[PDB]
């Protein structure tokens, strides 16, 4: 089984201060032949989900602080093209979920 639910992943983040072992960054996926247009994440990195990439919070929908940066993890991913479910977690353990690819967020941790 994998941990890849909003709540499963969020609780993993706050307890272990890292993403579950089924996450790999966009850079590490690319290193294995992942290409977004190709929809091939499961073909090159079976079982894996993208996460850990920096989320820049460009429009400030999320709260800022000095030293706080934000990161994303993909939620409910299995195969093919990526979806609209993300966690965004901050370096001091704020956790917001979005179900619409960062358009709107709800704080959950």
């Amino acid at each position: 089984a994998v941990i890849n639910t909003f709540d499963g992943v969020a609780d993993y983040l706050i307890r272990y201060k890292r993403l579950p072992d089924n996450y790999i960054t966009k850079s590490q996926a690319s290193a294995l032949g992942w290409v977004a247009s190709k929809g091939n994440l499961a073909a090159v990195a079976p079982g894996k989900s993208i996460g850990g990439d920096v989320f820049s919070n460009r429009e400030g929908r999320l709260p800022s602080a000095s030293g706080r940066t934000w990161r994303e993890a993909d939620i409910n991913y299995v195969s093919g093209a990526r979806n609209a479910d993300r966690l965004v977690y901050s370096s001091d353990w704020l956790i917001y979920k979005t179900t619409d690819h960062y358009a709107t967020f709800t704080r959950i941790r």
